[PDB]
Protein backbone atom coordinates (compact mmCIF):
# COMPACT_ATOMS: atom_id res chain seq x y z
CA UNK A 1 0.00 0.00 0.00
CA UNK A 2 1.55 3.40 -0.97
CA UNK A 3 1.51 6.29 1.01
CA UNK A 4 2.06 9.79 -0.01
CA UNK A 5 2.44 12.07 2.41
CA UNK A 6 4.94 14.40 4.82
CA UNK A 7 5.13 13.82 8.45
CA UNK A 8 4.63 17.43 9.64
CA UNK A 9 1.10 16.75 7.65
CA UNK A 10 -2.03 16.21 10.59
CA UNK A 11 -4.26 14.51 8.08
CA UNK A 12 -1.41 12.36 7.08
CA UNK A 13 -0.11 11.75 10.79
CA UNK A 14 -4.18 10.90 11.39
CA UNK A 15 -3.42 7.70 9.19
CA UNK A 16 -0.25 6.76 10.50
CA UNK A 17 -1.77 5.88 13.65
CA UNK A 18 -4.42 4.28 12.18
CA UNK A 19 -2.76 2.16 9.55
CA UNK A 20 -0.78 1.33 13.17
CA UNK A 21 -3.88 0.58 15.01
CA UNK A 22 -4.69 -2.11 12.28
CA UNK A 23 -1.17 -3.54 12.43
CA UNK A 24 -1.27 -2.34 8.70
CA UNK A 25 2.36 -1.45 6.52
CA UNK A 26 2.97 1.45 4.57
CA UNK A 27 4.98 2.02 1.83
CA UNK A 28 6.37 5.45 3.08
CA UNK A 29 6.35 7.93 -0.30
CA UNK A 30 7.34 11.30 0.44
CA UNK A 31 5.73 14.09 -1.18
CA UNK A 32 7.15 17.67 -0.58
CA UNK A 33 4.27 20.24 -1.68
CA UNK A 34 7.12 22.40 -0.73
CA UNK A 35 8.77 21.12 -3.88
CA UNK A 36 5.48 20.95 -5.74
CA UNK A 37 5.51 16.79 -5.73
CA UNK A 38 1.64 16.79 -5.36
CA UNK A 39 1.67 18.01 -9.25
CA UNK A 40 3.68 15.74 -10.79
CA UNK A 41 1.55 14.26 -13.40
CA UNK A 42 1.91 11.21 -12.14
CA UNK A 43 0.50 11.87 -8.72
CA UNK A 44 -2.35 14.15 -10.42
CA UNK A 45 -3.22 10.77 -12.44
CA UNK A 46 -3.72 9.26 -9.09
CA UNK A 47 -5.48 11.90 -7.46
CA UNK A 48 -6.63 15.03 -9.29
CA UNK A 49 -7.16 16.77 -6.23
CA UNK A 50 -3.85 16.52 -5.82
CA UNK A 51 -3.42 16.74 -1.84
CA UNK A 52 -1.74 14.57 0.89
CA UNK A 53 -2.45 12.07 2.22
CA UNK A 54 -3.25 9.72 -0.77
CA UNK A 55 -3.21 5.77 -0.67
CA UNK A 56 -2.54 3.08 -3.32
CA UNK A 57 -4.38 -0.11 -2.14
CA UNK A 58 -3.12 -2.47 -4.84
CA UNK A 59 -4.59 -0.22 -7.49
CA UNK A 60 -7.16 1.50 -5.51
CA UNK A 61 -6.33 5.34 -4.92
CA UNK A 62 -7.78 6.69 -2.28
CA UNK A 63 -7.55 10.53 -0.20
CA UNK A 64 -9.30 12.09 2.59
CA UNK A 65 -7.48 11.06 5.69
CA UNK A 66 -10.37 10.13 7.30
CA UNK A 67 -12.12 8.28 4.78
CA UNK A 68 -8.80 6.29 4.26
CA UNK A 69 -9.10 6.09 7.97
CA UNK A 70 -12.13 4.26 7.94
CA UNK A 71 -11.59 2.10 4.80
CA UNK A 72 -7.91 0.86 7.39
CA UNK A 73 -10.59 -0.07 10.13
CA UNK A 74 -12.99 -1.32 8.16
CA UNK A 75 -11.03 -3.59 5.62
CA UNK A 76 -8.35 -4.66 8.15
CA UNK A 77 -9.47 -3.85 11.37
CA UNK A 78 -9.94 -7.17 13.71
CA UNK A 79 -11.14 -5.36 16.36
CA UNK A 80 -14.38 -3.95 16.54
CA UNK A 81 -13.57 -1.00 18.90
CA UNK A 82 -11.64 1.34 17.01
CA UNK A 83 -14.66 2.00 14.81
CA UNK A 84 -17.81 -0.26 16.14
CA UNK A 85 -20.37 -1.15 13.67
CA UNK A 86 -23.14 -0.09 15.90
CA UNK A 87 -24.90 2.66 14.31
CA UNK A 88 -25.46 5.16 17.40
CA UNK A 89 -22.10 4.40 18.57
CA UNK A 90 -20.37 4.86 14.80
CA UNK A 91 -22.62 7.91 14.53
CA UNK A 92 -20.71 10.20 17.00
CA UNK A 93 -16.95 8.20 15.80
CA UNK A 94 -18.19 9.59 12.39
CA UNK A 95 -19.89 12.83 14.40
CA UNK A 96 -16.31 13.32 15.79
CA UNK A 97 -14.26 13.28 12.28
CA UNK A 98 -16.49 15.32 10.80
CA UNK A 99 -15.73 18.05 14.02
CA UNK A 100 -12.38 17.14 13.27
CA UNK A 101 -11.79 18.35 10.09
CA UNK A 102 -14.43 21.15 9.53
CA UNK A 103 -13.94 22.75 13.06
CA UNK A 104 -11.52 21.53 15.08
CA UNK A 105 -8.29 21.65 12.45
CA UNK A 106 -10.27 23.70 9.97
CA UNK A 107 -10.04 26.82 12.46
CA UNK A 108 -6.45 25.79 13.31
CA UNK A 109 -5.56 25.63 9.49
CA UNK A 110 -7.56 28.84 8.77
CA UNK A 111 -5.75 30.72 11.97
CA UNK A 112 -2.13 29.48 11.78
CA UNK A 113 -1.24 29.00 7.86
CA UNK A 114 -2.10 32.62 6.73
CA UNK A 115 0.72 33.43 9.09
CA UNK A 116 3.07 30.99 8.36
CA UNK A 117 2.85 30.50 5.07
CA UNK A 118 1.58 34.35 4.06
CA UNK A 119 3.54 35.79 6.71
CA UNK A 120 0.14 38.15 7.43
CA UNK A 121 -0.98 39.08 10.58
CA UNK A 122 -2.72 37.12 13.19
CA UNK A 123 -6.21 37.28 12.80
CA UNK A 124 -8.02 37.78 16.59
CA UNK A 125 -11.40 37.10 15.16
CA UNK A 126 -10.08 33.37 14.14
CA UNK A 127 -7.75 32.89 17.25
CA UNK A 128 -11.24 33.46 18.99
CA UNK A 129 -12.79 30.92 17.02
CA UNK A 130 -9.89 28.87 17.19
CA UNK A 131 -10.91 28.78 21.12
CA UNK A 132 -13.75 27.98 20.91
CA UNK A 133 -13.32 24.75 19.16
CA UNK A 134 -11.05 23.49 21.38
CA UNK A 135 -13.97 24.49 23.86
CA UNK A 136 -16.82 22.50 21.99
CA UNK A 137 -13.95 19.12 22.29
CA UNK A 138 -13.37 19.52 26.13
CA UNK A 139 -17.23 20.00 26.45
CA UNK A 140 -17.28 16.63 24.26
CA UNK A 141 -14.74 14.29 26.58
CA UNK A 142 -16.50 15.58 29.72
CA UNK A 143 -17.46 12.60 31.72
CA UNK A 144 -15.58 10.28 28.87
CA UNK A 145 -12.23 8.67 28.68
CA UNK A 146 -12.23 9.27 24.42
CA UNK A 147 -13.42 11.65 22.48
CA UNK A 148 -16.40 9.08 21.20
CA UNK A 149 -16.77 6.97 24.31
CA UNK A 150 -14.45 4.83 26.75
CA UNK A 151 -12.94 3.05 23.98
CA UNK A 152 -9.95 4.62 21.75
CA UNK A 153 -11.14 4.98 18.23
CA UNK A 154 -10.37 6.45 14.52
CA UNK A 155 -11.41 9.24 15.95
CA UNK A 156 -9.37 9.88 18.58
CA UNK A 157 -6.23 9.86 16.36
CA UNK A 158 -7.64 11.66 14.35
CA UNK A 159 -8.27 14.31 16.61
CA UNK A 160 -4.79 13.74 18.67
CA UNK A 161 -3.06 14.28 14.52
CA UNK A 162 -4.79 17.56 15.07
CA UNK A 163 -4.38 18.69 18.73
CA UNK A 164 -0.56 17.75 18.58
CA UNK A 165 -0.07 20.32 16.21
CA UNK A 166 -2.13 22.85 18.00
CA UNK A 167 0.33 22.16 21.06
CA UNK A 168 3.57 22.62 18.66
CA UNK A 169 2.06 25.57 17.45
CA UNK A 170 2.10 27.09 21.09
CA UNK A 171 -2.17 26.71 21.94
CA UNK A 172 -2.64 26.65 26.02
CA UNK A 173 -4.66 24.35 27.16
CA UNK A 174 -5.07 25.03 30.72
CA UNK A 175 -8.34 26.36 29.99
CA UNK A 176 -9.57 22.98 29.10
CA UNK A 177 -8.24 20.19 31.64
CA UNK A 178 -10.63 17.50 29.48
CA UNK A 179 -8.97 17.93 26.26
CA UNK A 180 -5.63 18.49 28.70
CA UNK A 181 -6.17 15.07 30.07
CA UNK A 182 -7.46 13.28 27.18
CA UNK A 183 -4.41 14.37 25.31
CA UNK A 184 -1.47 12.74 27.37
CA UNK A 185 -4.03 9.50 27.24
CA UNK A 186 -3.52 9.16 23.20
CA UNK A 187 0.10 9.62 23.91
CA UNK A 188 0.40 7.01 26.12
CA UNK A 189 -2.20 4.50 24.39
CA UNK A 190 -2.64 5.76 20.62
CA UNK A 191 -0.89 2.98 18.25
CA UNK A 192 1.50 4.59 16.34
CA UNK A 193 1.76 7.92 18.41
CA UNK A 194 5.23 7.92 18.09
CA UNK A 195 4.98 8.97 14.04
CA UNK A 196 2.35 11.34 15.52
CA UNK A 197 5.13 13.02 17.93
CA UNK A 198 7.81 12.97 15.11
CA UNK A 199 5.58 14.78 12.45
CA UNK A 200 4.08 17.58 14.94
CA UNK A 201 8.02 18.32 16.02
CA UNK A 202 9.13 18.30 12.08
CA UNK A 203 5.92 20.82 11.73
CA UNK A 204 7.37 23.16 14.47
CA UNK A 205 10.84 22.90 13.65
CA UNK A 206 10.51 23.11 9.48
CA UNK A 207 7.59 26.04 9.75
CA UNK A 208 7.13 27.22 12.84
CA UNK A 209 10.85 27.58 14.27
CA UNK B 1 -37.02 12.02 15.72
CA UNK B 2 -36.73 15.77 16.11
CA UNK B 3 -34.86 17.89 13.16
CA UNK B 4 -33.43 20.88 13.86
CA UNK B 5 -33.12 22.91 10.58
CA UNK B 6 -33.73 25.39 8.31
CA UNK B 7 -34.90 24.71 4.87
CA UNK B 8 -31.97 27.36 3.77
CA UNK B 9 -29.21 25.36 4.99
CA UNK B 10 -27.46 23.22 2.41
CA UNK B 11 -26.50 20.59 5.18
CA UNK B 12 -30.60 20.40 6.69
CA UNK B 13 -31.56 19.60 3.22
CA UNK B 14 -29.06 16.54 2.68
CA UNK B 15 -30.39 14.81 5.72
CA UNK B 16 -34.33 15.44 4.13
CA UNK B 17 -33.20 13.80 0.84
CA UNK B 18 -31.17 10.58 2.79
CA UNK B 19 -34.53 10.86 5.49
CA UNK B 20 -36.82 10.26 2.27
CA UNK B 21 -34.62 7.65 0.62
CA UNK B 22 -34.39 5.41 4.07
CA UNK B 23 -38.29 6.27 4.28
CA UNK B 24 -38.10 7.57 7.78
CA UNK B 25 -40.55 11.02 8.70
CA UNK B 26 -38.23 13.53 10.47
CA UNK B 27 -40.24 15.20 13.03
CA UNK B 28 -39.43 19.19 11.53
CA UNK B 29 -38.37 21.94 14.29
CA UNK B 30 -37.47 24.80 12.25
CA UNK B 31 -34.42 27.15 14.25
CA UNK B 32 -33.96 30.22 13.10
CA UNK B 33 -30.18 31.02 13.87
CA UNK B 34 -31.34 34.57 12.43
CA UNK B 35 -32.81 35.03 15.79
CA UNK B 36 -30.55 33.61 18.19
CA UNK B 37 -33.28 30.41 18.64
CA UNK B 38 -29.98 28.24 18.41
CA UNK B 39 -28.14 29.72 20.98
CA UNK B 40 -31.37 29.01 23.49
CA UNK B 41 -30.68 27.12 26.69
CA UNK B 42 -32.37 24.12 25.87
CA UNK B 43 -30.88 23.59 22.28
CA UNK B 44 -27.64 24.20 24.14
CA UNK B 45 -28.19 21.27 26.08
CA UNK B 46 -29.06 18.88 23.31
CA UNK B 47 -25.95 20.36 21.24
CA UNK B 48 -23.36 22.61 22.30
CA UNK B 49 -21.64 23.26 19.66
CA UNK B 50 -25.24 24.93 18.62
CA UNK B 51 -25.47 24.47 15.03
CA UNK B 52 -27.83 22.80 12.17
CA UNK B 53 -28.87 20.17 11.27
CA UNK B 54 -29.27 18.59 14.97
CA UNK B 55 -31.25 15.09 15.02
CA UNK B 56 -33.02 14.05 17.93
CA UNK B 57 -34.01 9.64 17.52
CA UNK B 58 -35.61 9.24 20.48
CA UNK B 59 -32.91 10.56 23.16
CA UNK B 60 -29.52 10.25 20.71
CA UNK B 61 -28.28 13.96 19.60
CA UNK B 62 -26.21 13.84 16.60
CA UNK B 63 -25.73 16.12 14.22
CA UNK B 64 -22.82 17.11 11.41
CA UNK B 65 -24.93 16.41 8.85
CA UNK B 66 -23.05 14.28 6.96
CA UNK B 67 -23.08 11.59 10.20
CA UNK B 68 -26.30 12.05 10.49
CA UNK B 69 -26.64 10.74 6.99
CA UNK B 70 -24.56 8.22 7.54
CA UNK B 71 -26.67 6.81 10.71
CA UNK B 72 -30.13 6.95 8.72
CA UNK B 73 -28.55 4.74 5.98
CA UNK B 74 -26.99 2.23 8.26
CA UNK B 75 -29.94 2.20 10.60
CA UNK B 76 -32.90 2.60 8.34
CA UNK B 77 -32.03 1.94 5.22
CA UNK B 78 -32.49 -1.40 3.54
CA UNK B 79 -30.94 -3.07 0.75
CA UNK B 80 -27.54 -0.01 1.69
CA UNK B 81 -28.92 0.95 -1.67
CA UNK B 82 -27.57 4.72 -0.62
CA UNK B 83 -24.19 3.61 1.48
CA UNK B 84 -22.79 0.13 0.44
CA UNK B 85 -20.99 -1.80 3.04
CA UNK B 86 -18.05 -3.47 0.70
CA UNK B 87 -15.13 -1.42 2.10
CA UNK B 88 -13.91 -0.01 -1.14
CA UNK B 89 -17.37 1.39 -2.26
CA UNK B 90 -17.76 2.96 0.98
CA UNK B 91 -14.65 4.68 0.88
CA UNK B 92 -15.33 6.55 -2.38
CA UNK B 93 -18.86 7.44 -0.64
CA UNK B 94 -16.95 8.68 2.20
CA UNK B 95 -14.43 10.33 0.62
CA UNK B 96 -16.81 11.99 -1.62
CA UNK B 97 -18.77 13.14 1.61
CA UNK B 98 -15.48 14.87 3.09
CA UNK B 99 -14.69 16.47 -0.09
CA UNK B 100 -18.36 17.91 -0.08
CA UNK B 101 -17.96 19.31 3.23
CA UNK B 102 -13.82 20.05 3.23
CA UNK B 103 -14.29 21.38 -0.58
CA UNK B 104 -17.32 21.92 -2.31
CA UNK B 105 -19.49 23.61 0.21
CA UNK B 106 -16.30 24.91 2.35
CA UNK B 107 -15.57 27.19 -0.45
CA UNK B 108 -19.08 28.23 -1.19
CA UNK B 109 -18.81 29.50 1.85
CA UNK B 110 -15.75 31.12 2.33
CA UNK B 111 -16.90 33.02 -0.89
CA UNK B 112 -20.22 34.09 -0.17
CA UNK B 113 -20.90 34.07 3.76
CA UNK B 114 -18.79 36.96 4.00
CA UNK B 115 -20.80 38.85 1.48
CA UNK B 116 -23.79 37.97 2.66
CA UNK B 117 -23.45 38.11 5.96
CA UNK B 118 -20.64 40.93 6.59
CA UNK B 119 -21.90 42.24 3.16
CA UNK B 120 -18.40 42.19 2.57
CA UNK B 121 -17.12 43.04 -1.09
CA UNK B 122 -16.51 39.55 -3.36
CA UNK B 123 -13.19 37.81 -3.00
CA UNK B 124 -12.43 36.95 -7.21
CA UNK B 125 -9.41 34.86 -5.35
CA UNK B 126 -12.00 32.51 -3.35
CA UNK B 127 -14.61 32.53 -6.05
CA UNK B 128 -11.74 31.05 -8.42
CA UNK B 129 -11.51 28.37 -5.54
CA UNK B 130 -14.87 27.82 -5.82
CA UNK B 131 -14.74 27.27 -9.19
CA UNK B 132 -11.89 24.73 -9.11
CA UNK B 133 -14.15 22.66 -6.43
CA UNK B 134 -17.11 22.67 -9.18
CA UNK B 135 -14.03 21.51 -11.75
CA UNK B 136 -13.17 18.65 -9.21
CA UNK B 137 -16.00 17.10 -9.27
CA UNK B 138 -16.24 17.75 -13.00
CA UNK B 139 -13.65 15.41 -13.27
CA UNK B 140 -14.58 12.73 -10.45
CA UNK B 141 -17.89 12.84 -12.31
CA UNK B 142 -15.91 11.57 -15.44
CA UNK B 143 -17.49 9.00 -17.25
CA UNK B 144 -19.70 8.20 -14.44
CA UNK B 145 -23.44 8.22 -13.39
CA UNK B 146 -22.78 9.45 -9.91
CA UNK B 147 -20.70 11.01 -7.71
CA UNK B 148 -19.37 7.35 -6.37
CA UNK B 149 -20.38 5.08 -8.93
CA UNK B 150 -23.35 3.76 -10.90
CA UNK B 151 -25.36 3.82 -7.53
CA UNK B 152 -27.23 6.68 -6.47
CA UNK B 153 -25.49 7.32 -2.89
CA UNK B 154 -25.83 9.24 -0.12
CA UNK B 155 -22.92 11.29 -1.11
CA UNK B 156 -24.78 12.38 -4.23
CA UNK B 157 -27.69 13.48 -1.50
CA UNK B 158 -24.89 15.58 0.11
CA UNK B 159 -23.42 16.97 -3.16
CA UNK B 160 -27.33 17.76 -4.51
CA UNK B 161 -27.43 20.20 -1.72
CA UNK B 162 -24.54 21.81 -1.80
CA UNK B 163 -24.72 22.27 -5.48
CA UNK B 164 -28.70 23.61 -5.37
CA UNK B 165 -27.25 26.13 -3.36
CA UNK B 166 -24.49 27.06 -5.95
CA UNK B 167 -27.17 27.10 -8.61
CA UNK B 168 -29.40 29.65 -6.64
CA UNK B 169 -26.80 31.61 -6.43
CA UNK B 170 -26.44 31.89 -10.13
CA UNK B 171 -22.67 29.82 -10.24
CA UNK B 172 -22.19 29.13 -14.26
CA UNK B 173 -22.23 25.33 -14.58
CA UNK B 174 -21.51 25.15 -18.83
CA UNK B 175 -18.09 24.71 -18.19
CA UNK B 176 -18.36 21.66 -16.39
CA UNK B 177 -20.14 19.20 -18.43
CA UNK B 178 -20.33 16.15 -16.09
CA UNK B 179 -21.71 18.20 -13.39
CA UNK B 180 -24.35 19.68 -15.20
CA UNK B 181 -25.73 15.74 -16.27
CA UNK B 182 -25.47 14.54 -12.94
CA UNK B 183 -27.28 17.39 -11.37
CA UNK B 184 -29.58 17.26 -13.85
CA UNK B 185 -29.76 13.16 -13.11
CA UNK B 186 -30.15 14.30 -8.96
CA UNK B 187 -33.41 16.60 -9.37
CA UNK B 188 -35.02 13.66 -11.20
CA UNK B 189 -33.83 10.85 -9.70
CA UNK B 190 -32.71 11.92 -5.79
CA UNK B 191 -35.64 10.75 -3.09
CA UNK B 192 -37.48 14.29 -1.63
CA UNK B 193 -35.19 16.43 -4.20
CA UNK B 194 -38.71 18.66 -4.03
CA UNK B 195 -37.46 19.44 -0.33
CA UNK B 196 -33.93 20.14 -1.34
CA UNK B 197 -35.63 22.49 -4.50
CA UNK B 198 -38.02 24.60 -2.03
CA UNK B 199 -35.26 24.98 0.92
CA UNK B 200 -33.02 26.43 -1.95
CA UNK B 201 -34.98 28.69 -3.08
CA UNK B 202 -35.62 29.49 0.68
CA UNK B 203 -31.95 30.47 0.74
CA UNK B 204 -32.29 33.20 -1.93
CA UNK B 205 -33.42 34.98 1.00
CA UNK B 206 -30.13 35.51 1.75
CA UNK B 207 -29.39 36.32 -1.98
CA UNK B 208 -32.07 38.94 -2.47
CA UNK B 209 -33.17 40.83 1.08
C1 LIG C 1 3.65 21.68 4.31
C2 LIG C 1 3.50 20.69 5.44
C3 LIG C 1 2.22 20.95 6.23
C4 LIG C 1 0.97 20.62 5.42
C5 LIG C 1 -0.27 20.92 6.24
C6 LIG C 1 -1.55 20.76 5.44
S1 LIG C 1 -1.93 19.05 5.01
C7 LIG C 1 -1.53 19.07 3.26
C8 LIG C 1 -2.75 19.29 2.37
N1 LIG C 1 -3.73 18.24 2.60
C9 LIG C 1 -4.87 18.49 3.23
O1 LIG C 1 -5.17 19.60 3.66
C10 LIG C 1 -5.81 17.31 3.39
C11 LIG C 1 -7.18 17.72 3.89
C12 LIG C 1 -8.24 16.62 3.77
N2 LIG C 1 -9.55 17.12 4.25
C13 LIG C 1 -7.80 15.39 4.56
O2 LIG C 1 -8.33 15.18 5.67
O3 LIG C 1 -6.94 14.63 4.04
C14 LIG C 1 -2.34 19.30 0.90
O4 LIG C 1 -2.05 18.24 0.32
N3 LIG C 1 -2.30 20.49 0.33
C15 LIG C 1 -1.94 20.75 -1.06
C16 LIG C 1 -3.13 20.73 -2.01
O5 LIG C 1 -4.23 20.34 -1.60
O6 LIG C 1 -2.95 21.11 -3.19
C1 LIG D 1 -29.44 30.87 8.20
C2 LIG D 1 -29.64 30.20 6.85
C3 LIG D 1 -28.30 29.88 6.17
C4 LIG D 1 -27.50 28.86 6.97
C5 LIG D 1 -26.30 28.39 6.17
C6 LIG D 1 -25.31 27.62 7.02
S1 LIG D 1 -25.92 26.07 7.65
C7 LIG D 1 -26.12 26.48 9.39
C8 LIG D 1 -24.87 26.20 10.24
N1 LIG D 1 -24.58 24.77 10.25
C9 LIG D 1 -23.50 24.27 9.66
O1 LIG D 1 -22.69 24.96 9.04
C10 LIG D 1 -23.32 22.77 9.78
C11 LIG D 1 -21.99 22.30 9.17
C12 LIG D 1 -21.63 20.85 9.52
N2 LIG D 1 -20.30 20.50 8.94
C13 LIG D 1 -22.71 19.91 8.99
O2 LIG D 1 -22.46 19.30 7.92
O3 LIG D 1 -23.77 19.78 9.63
C14 LIG D 1 -25.10 26.69 11.67
O4 LIG D 1 -25.79 26.04 12.45
N3 LIG D 1 -24.54 27.85 11.99
C15 LIG D 1 -24.64 28.48 13.31
C16 LIG D 1 -23.61 27.98 14.30
O5 LIG D 1 -22.83 27.07 13.95
O6 LIG D 1 -23.59 28.50 15.44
Amino acid sequence: MDFYYLPGSAPCRAVQMTAAAVGVELNLKLTDLMKGEHMKPEFLKLNPQHCIPTLVDNGFALWESRAIQIYLAEKYGKDDKLYPKDPQKRAVVNQRLYFDMGTLYQRFADYHYPQIFAKQPANPENEKKMKDAVGFLNTFLEGQEYAAGNDLTIADLSLAATIATYEVAGFDFAPYPNVAAWFARCKANAPGYALNQAGADEFKAKFLS
